[PDB]
């Protein structure tokens, strides 16, 4: 409940102002997760999101068949063929609890300010400008006098004035009209409804394992409890796929410490969040989440309304712009989006501009001052394996190295490495299938896929052949090689040839 | 061409994220600007935007009658009249050089990807798809072939081609519809106009003058010479009246040092500026014009779209929240709204949570390391006037006075504390009624008119009472007081009785 | 129980080196204490005294008879006469408690290792080479099995085997001859005797209270309560004589902090401090008493052959060059000389040298950097009064001001000045006759006697005028004075006319 | 002409300063030289030196024939046999230009202050005291009006009046008597005089050679062209003998950098230096070319006068003490003992004394601090091989390995190493009988000779084997190894078995 939020300290000059960026849009360090839907559906569209950025794939299943998610994961993996160099991840995002209103008897209703309205659970009834249906059964044992309750996507706020055992009566705040069947949000409330449904259930074990998805993004993550129950629901079959918790309201955020822990990474629902804590608060959240996750080498996921504008413009505003690029300075690992890609006019700009904006926020970074913060802020006795991803870190830095080459079966030494955000890419070797698509949710790392049972150095020459050919490396560069991660090794080689 | 830019170190706790602020909208240290419009002329609205934290009122002179803008002045007046602790900042911004094209044969031309636009000089040539009129007689001269054309905020790039005396030849590089009498930009040109034209010559000499205003904000200064200009026409009747340079194409930026050393503060006109360097390039030039203003101690305005989407929705979006709270922890003086509160539908509500984000990103700072930040990065001989200015700020966190009194005739002593940013606030006075309402562009600077002629220590003793009459100081608090800024003089108080 | 001693920080140049310095060495920060023998009685050795350096007199109580000391006392008063502005601090160090072997049948033994040898407390037995009396009557109650006895400025050491109500039986662990009335040590055991013998009882209420010492040296102190005890015996009478424990053994180092807390100050004894831990280790003792004094802004002296090597030759060793060098450098106030001008052939030689070893010390000591070591080492909640005093020390560094003039009554605010150890000279000015020469103990502060009932204004002026006089200050130099310490103030002169 | 001299932060706890140290004399990190003479010649003598500390051997040849140091030299083989896991370095330290006075017709004189003095090249003439020849023949060329001379180690000073062709007429400054052929010093003059005579090329070529001398320490280096005339003279035969320049007078100083680039390493001789700086600048010297030779990775022989009391004393004043410990916390590599040594009743209690100060001294350094003051202060390009070694101590430091192994032929691994001052011993492990001497004189550095052409891992294992044997590692001890200094490579073995 404490942390010291510092910014990479930056090196602006006016050469990065004015002149153009003319490097690969892949080469980047921040990774993009884009949502997938109607506006990105064709393999030509997918290929162009590849070639603009694009490194995880979110299926959100909060919409959608198991058929129309699976068509569209049939045509990621015809794009992912045409563009066998760029391995892609893939999360599913889950459809997790809701709370929704009922159904209205005209189809409208004009809330009134300083009106009562009651919300019932009987979720049958048809409602009126006094009484609403809530799909939340236990509504009324959850909140109490005092507590306020957001509907339809907080444009209408209400303040319980009494509870009773099948309904809850409430003074409207604001005045609005609201449609049916909207969402609502219960701030500073624990919501008490499975993390996992029956539903969710289905879309984990039917189609996240057989499908080979590397990640589930879980929605509403309230506890550590959550995080375990779906670990134990993966079982040993699904234990190589990662749980992203999704932190999306207050208990999530009382508990961030102990839901980190158990977690293999953090997204930030920055929209859904601040439907819970006051709007001007979504900030103060977001630094600190992203700055506990660099402290413990975990990947953060910043998400919702980056580029937002870009829904329906080509271009964003300055505020979006600064909101993509302060969120790489804060730290983050991946930063994404949903509407922009999923439905909007213009994915493949959105991809675009969010690529070049990273690149410039890359590029100003001071990169010995933010190892430095990393190293002073880290506790004091640390692991040999550690100590090791660090001295990398720092030969890398300090004699320019163009490549940190990581040999990884699990892609333990690739995160170690990353941890401490070195200014050239982490090239990680590995020859788990796994492994080398979930590394793509942390920042800087690129990773090949290599034969099993191979010795050391054979896979690690094979590697700089193939980073001269994706000219990543050039004859007189200098690179690291880290192995071994009982003997840790750190070795530097000049290419040459 | 050099800024190594470091945001405020940020201290983030669980209770700044969860705990309601329930602190005095206008007790924040960022000052807001606020431009008039039709959507607050209302004598009842102004006083509202006084409450909700408005400090500076923005007459933007890019339309309207001297009578629109003096009738909307004179309500100012009796807003203030009616909130005689809260003197507001009137600040006139130019409408200075434009570029537009011309009329169009039916209203509406289509230009199509690929094909060529013949730009001429003859501003009365009815337009077609084709060939279309351009304001700027000195066009062809001022571009070159591969120079890029903007049309109507950027929705249509043109390359020039070829250049001739009355006309330029372009091709199109993307299709768009445009109307008549839109603006252009030339990215990279300097633009050979007037920087004041006998309109803008006529809103300064018979309005800004005569009406008392405190601020010109000068749209598009291009040279340090378009300052000394504007200086030399102020003369000694406006030599009280501050210049603030609006940098809003390259030209300003490539000239930025020059530009700051003659000015009296800088304005960042985001929008326009992202119509002449990339949108993903606006980010680090905010960035390095704030840090280069905090270095000197001159205060800036950071502009344009930072509650943007609040003109049509009452709350923003996650991204210009990070936006105002970026620009406040980058270390911006004022930020401001235009169409939020000229012509939005909420402005009331856009000042109120601008200013709470202001507090939010405020009651992070790391005050201590901010300080220690500016002393490392100021040049060693400083004067004796910003030695004692630097003592009372680092007074005053040692010993976490309430504030620290400045008496002061210029504010000349009120800015040197400015410069290093107290985490409390600096209460000017001074018997200079300009003086009173120019510091309002200093962030964390409240000011108090006193009369002439007066004892230092009775100033002192009357600004102590009044401060604990306004809950600004209680018994017990340390206070600083700082004046003769040869003796300049430091002295701790403590608030007894 | 721990220090992180940090060196001032030092910067060497090659000028330094080579060029001769031609400085006053009255103008040294470092203040040296002379301890009063047979070898400087003449009056005209104590000016010549006054002028190579010497600012405290001490009258070393251990020998002599009153009437002995009063006409030396009664010679610095004259020397005193012939250089009025060389205000001369007055010590009296203490007998204290004492342990002597007993007298011997043949005048001397050879005490051979290996063989044993009884110590009994009949002091009228005349011992020889198997028996020896000591003067310590509870010695076999204090020591046991074990522990270590060393004779003879510890040129013969002793384990003791048995001990019995009468006498102590002791293994002769090496080699020696040893004469009459030798001095003991029993390392790592207190000592059970009056801090405060009658004999000392009769020096300190009539010598030191009459004659008007300033300092008492209390030899060895082994308890806060040791103090406590000499503060009650100076009474209300002598409440303004300052007490400067001697630390000599292990006792006195286990309870430093308490020691130091209830002092007004501190002598190392390293002599007799060496016979009770072992030699390598007083180097450690000294730093880290000098870092903690320096973190108290208590004063502290390093006595005892720091120019051992001058009692007989005109030029010191490089190691007590160095010692000298180092001890400025460690932190420490003042440097002690005891037989190098007491008994010694170069008394004004050794005088001289030291003060020129403390000016090339003092001058390559980097003033911002031991600025912030103590300001990052000290408790961040300081009074009103020492953030002031800080900031005199700060601004006077930033403007390169020539003096700090502090008008105090107690001394108090010099005190405080001189724990931030400012590059300047620190000028006292106080009408109390006492605070005037007690100040002497602390490294940079020079002092001026001023009336009292006067105007603080004047009284600065009248400052500044004597400081040009004294060509401690020049026309066009800056100057700060600090007085009030409610209204603590700071204030920057410069100097005209 | 300019060093940020910073001592060694150190840490103090009142447990280092109480309790015993209690490890092997022989583990210090500090070297001592010591300097053979009649008082160490037994070999029962010489293996108590080498179980007290003694690392280097010093024979000087300012005294003594081959035959005298041979026969000592063979002494010291036996010595050698008898402790062959401790291998010492063997230094020869030239005899090189010496300036004396010439013969008295009485054998004494007795120079008066005021007097005059007349020196004459005519080394014949048998003087009084008003004229003395001197067997420098072109000092009337050498010394100009103004310049002082040194007669019997600065026991007289003289002031040139007038040079003539054949003598020059002093004025004696002070009073002293001298005897005959007494040394001379030219304070601030260039001494034109062979650096090596046909003496010192004997010694070089017909003793330093065929016996395997390690170390060439040539008295009175003036100027970077004596370093190579040196090198030129050892030639091909001689190569891997290292040249330590004694820097002794004011053009050393003046030349240093450009000396120590030539060089080996330094040896101070604060001794002589003494007599050509005044002496309360030697620490300054000191200061600052052992913090020159820190930086640039040179060892550094701090010598003269440390425990210089013990040549008749068993126990060291409290000043030799803090030279010796402030010389290691300044950065000394090695301490030298002289008269201590080779003449003094107390050898083997002089080297004991002197380890335990070294002991004492590095267990307080802050190592953590002191390798980020040497990393900041180097130049910002360093090499691979810097950058590896760089990264064996912190990586050692953070997971407090016990060992850094470095395979190195030449000793330049080593020595990258032993540059960034580890906390641990550094094993040195080279098939060269050279190299394993010449290490010696770097602090921290041990080193074992292996056989030739050996596989890495079986040579690293070895040396672990034989460290464990040696009780430098321990079963679940870390240790570093590093090796191949194109692939330079750092791993981290665990002790198991
Ligand atoms: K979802
Ligand atoms: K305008
Ligand atoms: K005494
Ligand atoms: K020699
Ligand atoms: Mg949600
Ligand atoms: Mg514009
Ligand atoms: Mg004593
Ligand atoms: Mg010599």
């Amino acid at each position: 409940a404490a942390g010291a939020s510092m910014q990479s300290a930056a090196n602006i000059t006016l050469r990065q102002i004015l002149e153009p960026n003319n490097v690969n849009l892949r080469s980047k360090k921040t990774h993009i997760v884009c949502t997938l839907g109607p506006a990105c559906k064709s393999v030509e569209t997918l290929v162009k999101l590849i070639d603009a950025g694009m490194d995880i794939c979110r299926f959100n299943f909060s919409h959608g068949s198991h058929e129309d998610h699976k068509e569209m994961f049939n045509n990621v993996l015809k794009a992912q063929e045409l563009r066998p160099n760029c391995l892609l991840g893939m999360l599913l995002d889950t459809k997790g609890p809701e709370i929704r209103t009922g159904f209205l008897k005209n189809k409208e209703v004009h809330l009134k300010e300083g009106s009562k309205l009651k919300l019932v659970t009987d979720y049958e009834f048809l409602g009126d400008e006094t009484c609403i249906a809530c799909s939340y059964k236990k509504l009324p044992q959850s909140v109490k006098p005092g507590n306020i309750i957001l509907i339809a996507d907080g444009s209408v706020s209400c303040k319980v004035l009494e509870t009773h055992e099948d309904h809850v009566i409430t003074e409207v705040l604001n005045s609005a009209v609201i449609g049916e069947r909207k969402n609502m949000n219960l701030p500073n409330v624990k919501v008490d409804l499975p993390i996992i449904s029956e539903k969710d259930k289905n879309d984990i074990l039917n189609f996240a394992i057989p499908m080979g998805c590397n990640f589930i993004a879980a929605s509403f993550i309230q506890s550590a409890d959550d995080v375990r129950l779906i670990r134990n629901l993966l079982g040993p079959r699904g234990r190589h796929i990662k749980i992203i918790p999704k932190i999306e309201n207050i208990e999530g955020i009382i508990h961030f410490d102990k839901i980190l822990a158990e977690s293999d990474g953090i997204m930030i629902a920055r929209g859904d969040l601040g439907m819970e804590i006051s709007p001007e608060k979504v900030f103060l959240a977001q630094k600190l989440m992203i700055s506990k996750c660099n402290l413990q080498g975990k990947p953060i996921i910043t998400a919702t309304q980056m580029l937002e504008s870009m829904t329906k413009n080509p271009r964003p505003t300055r505020a979006e712009v600064t909101d993509v690029a302060n969120a790489v300075l804060d730290g983050t690992d991946c930063v994404m989006l949903s509407g922009e890609t999923a439905g909007g006019k213009f994915p493949v700009e959105a991809v675009t501009i969010m690529s070049k904006i990273c690149l410039e926020a890359e590029a100003c970074i001071d990169y010995k001052l933010l190892y430095q913060s990393l190293v002073n802020a880290i506790e004091t006795p640390i692991s040999v394996q550690e100590a090791v991803a660090r001295s990398a870190v720092e030969t890398a830095e300090s004699i320019q190295a163009s490549l940190i080459i990581a040999l990884t079966e699990t892609g333990y030494t690739a995160r170690l490495i990353a941890k401490y955000k070195p200014s050239c890419t982490i090239l990680a070797l590995s020859a788990s299938d796994s492994t080398v698509k979930c590394l793509n949710v942390h920042r800087g790392v690129t990773c090949i896929k290599v034969g099993s049972f191979q010795g050391t150095d054979i896979v690690i020459r094979n590697a700089i052949e193939i980073a001269k050919q994706r000219n990543m490396a050039k004859v007189g560069d200098s690179v690291i090689a880290i192995h071994g991660i009982g003997t840790n090794l750190m070795k530097v080689v000049q290419i040459e040839l």
